[PDB]
């Protein structure tokens, strides 16, 4: 079972013993810190609070073994038994510690306080630096969420251009990325970051983190359509690509269907395939109901590119109201081969500039880090034989580096923009009241928002 | 609780209606695809999966129900195979009937070559080959982390034995600092344990507990730590009492190892005018099982390594050894941590190597990018049963060669002059190239090999520490 007492960076074990004596509290914050990703989307926090800080967290039996553990790890004692034994005791297993937080799904700009955490108890000054390691994760649902609302407003450009409106935006960027990800856990927060933005996914795992941890109207928060792999191609055997194209389509023949067709030659598939020999086939269905062209080979923007000009060959192509060109409702193409933020940039403005609707089109989803929204966990307050004072780093050869000091608020400015007030200044009371709100306290969850309040905070500017 | 019904990709349960009708058996292969470096790779991480997510009792009628609704609602439709997966239940109560065979864990294979494989031992379960293709491909990340870290340890190995005339000290090098930086709690466990196959120094106790339970090791714990601090054990004393903080740290932890970031302000005053002046004598007097170790945090991690050592080696006593070059007193080194990834690594050892500094002085503290395409890890269907005939398949892109996958079934051989091959299209059963060297660790919902930890690092040293 889960032990939060192992689950920290190794040396903060020896931290309380490092801290100046006499300390009663320890206050730190998170954010992206400031040097593209001028904005972040705030989420993830909510998952961590509620599988992993709340309730009774700490056991005679869970401390029994972080003791084991440690003595043999660092081949000494130096586990704190007596500091989670008060917990135990005092507050039977549920942490004392506040933290304060903006809304999940806000956007938020670089360099602004997103959540603050401090000990509500003198005795558990420790504690506050221990959970580092876990909240700290908070940066991959952010980092996540953030790079698929990015992609998203490059979508919403080119297909507000190329069609006159937004019909579909969320079903543009399906998730594909299950078995790209580096874990089962992974998979659920990653999915669940997706569906932040987008409403299309292969990814169930994150169905069940949002059901389970936030909520939704809807007995589901993402859908998929029926789509063949290569396996259930390349099977039929190399001479009967035909005839797995026409079980496939005939199986599916009154719902979306997704095909893959680069097994052997994508372009021959296009063409004489499904343009030719099968076309029967799919002009016949329903608007409901399309054939969706899957490439998966070649250069991302060149193969799109000459996928459509085959079919618009091969099919009655429209002019829409924007002077695109637009294939018949029942024929659409997706790719999702090597589509990150910058491909998918390439490609919608190549189809711009080939007089392609965005319409035609949607795409499949990559190595996002910790480092790219600078995500990073301060000390910036502690109090200290009763005084308390304004800390942070400031190192000489990283200015970027450099953290914030003592106690944080976050405030509107009289534009209506984001401030983060540091030094306790917000009790100042120039700037109005502090925007994060309490989270948790004390074991508690003290707020939470539903999933479809987390889509209505991280929705774009066109959209509203 | 976990449900198998619920962790594949969506589309794949649609594909019991997409294999050509009458087909009996699907057979299917993991690699690490040759691109036309990464030119070996560690097999690791199947055992976990295996136990954690394939073994026993795994379909439930429960499971089966909670799929069928969730799949009403993704799909807004019934395309779920309720009645494949009852099959399942009530003739295997619930256990896979499945195969799986693989190279033993640790072994280090060249790229191209078949690690393991997959198919349905039952004719009504041809659909569950690749239904599991989801979960078993996220092998990739164990295998590439494993491999990235022996990389990595390949390089720290030519400098230390260059600089120094030995291996000593080398499992201890590169130490695991990934925690915070990774997606989640269990990829903290799976990674940490991927870089303890090379390494025995880490602050990720997760991969301690997942090697115990899932591998063993005959010693308590796979994975070593030392008292460190960070930023905050040293801010917390205020921008005035850096050097109250680290006298205060150093002499807390005065008889064993520790490490103390240097850089909160300024890393060359620290090291120059704290440590090299004012607190000298608590550093002169520690016991050689007892170093300080200066961690610096920020700026060029080369420049910053060159200066730090430049700055020490006027402060402390410096001898040359054997090999000539320089050494720091044994009750002091150096640990850099920030930004090292295996190309910083190598500009750093050889940017020592060239301002002869041995590489004895100093070690490092660690994913970033490592992704699936790092070294093209797939499962791709090659053999199939229709009508009672096997039929050798695969794909072929005309766009991208590279992506063309391996046709029938596969076996992994020793080459006369002891390499690796991988023979094609059942060519095994010519038995022309000896034992094949895939074992069955999977069968009929049980775990039929396994490997201890002990074994998988004992495959996966370096020839240059066999040698």
């Amino acid at each position: 079972e889960f032990n939060i007492l192992l689950a920290t960076d190794s040396y903060k074990v020896t931290h309380y013993k490092q801290y100046p004596p006499n300390t009663s509290k320890v206050y730190s914050y998170f954010e992206c810190r400031e040097k593209k990703y001028e904005e972040t989307v705030f989420y993830g926090l909510q998952y961590i609070l509620n599988k992993y800080l709340k309730g009774k967290v700490v056991t005679k039996e869970k401390i029994q073994e972080a003791k084991d553990v440690y003595k043999e790890h660092f081949q000494d004692d130096v586990f704190n038994e007596k500091g989670w034994n008060y917990i135990l005791e005092k507050y039977d297993g549920h942490l004392p510690i506040e933290i304060k937080a903006v809304p999940e799904g806000f956007v938020i700009p670089r360099g602004n306080v997103l959540f603050t955490v401090e000990n509500t108890d003198p005795e558990c000054y420790w504690l506050t630096n221990w959970i580092e390691t876990i909240l700290v994760q908070s940066w991959y649902p952010i980092t996540v969420a953030t790079n698929y609302r990015e992609q998203k407003k490059i979508l919403a450009k080119y297909l507000l251009e190329t069609s006159g409106n937004l019909d579909g935006l969320e079903y543009k960027l399906h998730d594909f990325g299950y078995r790209g990800v580096s874990s089962q856990e992974t998979a659920g927060i990653g999915a669940s970051a997706h569906l932040v933005n987008f409403k299309g996914t292969d990814t169930v795992a994150g169905l069940a983190l949002i059901k389970k941890y936030y909520g939704t109207k809807d007995p589901v928060p993402g859908y998929s359509v029926p789509a063949a792999e290569h396996s259930t191609i390349t099977a039929w055997g190399k001479d009967h690509e035909k005839d797995a194209f026409e079980h496939i389509v005939t199986q599916f023949s009154s719902v979306p269907v997704s095909v893959v067709s680069d097994s052997y030659d994508i372009y021959n598939a296009c063409e004489k395939i499904w343009g030719e020999d099968l076309r029967h086939l799919i002009v016949s269905r329903s608007t409901q109901a399309p054939l969706i062209i899957r490439p998966d080979s070649g250069n991302p923007l060149d193969t799109v590119l000459k996928v459509l000009e085959i079919l618009g060959k091969k099919f009655p192509v429209t002019e829409n109201s924007k002077g695109y060109k637009l294939l018949p409702p029942y024929l659409r193409v997706i790719q999702g081969d090597g589509v990150d933020i910058n491909t998918l940039q390439e490609i919608v403005e190549g189809m711009k500039q080939k007089m392609w609707s965005i319409e035609n089109i949607a795409f499949g989803s990559q190595k996002l880090t910790r480092d790219l929204l600078n995500c990073s966990f301060k000390c910036s307050y502690v109090v200290t034989n009763g005084l308390g004072i304004n800390v942070f780093k400031d190192p000489v050869a990283d200015p970027n580096k450099r953290s914030k000091k003592g106690r944080l608020s976050l405030h509107r400015t009289p534009a209506g923009n984001f401030v983060t007030l540091e030094e306790g200044k917000g009790d100042l009371e120039e700037y109005g009241q502090d925007l994060l709100h309490t989270v948790f306290k004390n074991g508690k969850v003290t707020k939470s928002y539903s999933f479809d309040e987390i889509r209505k905070n991280a929705q774009l500017n066109i959209e509203l």
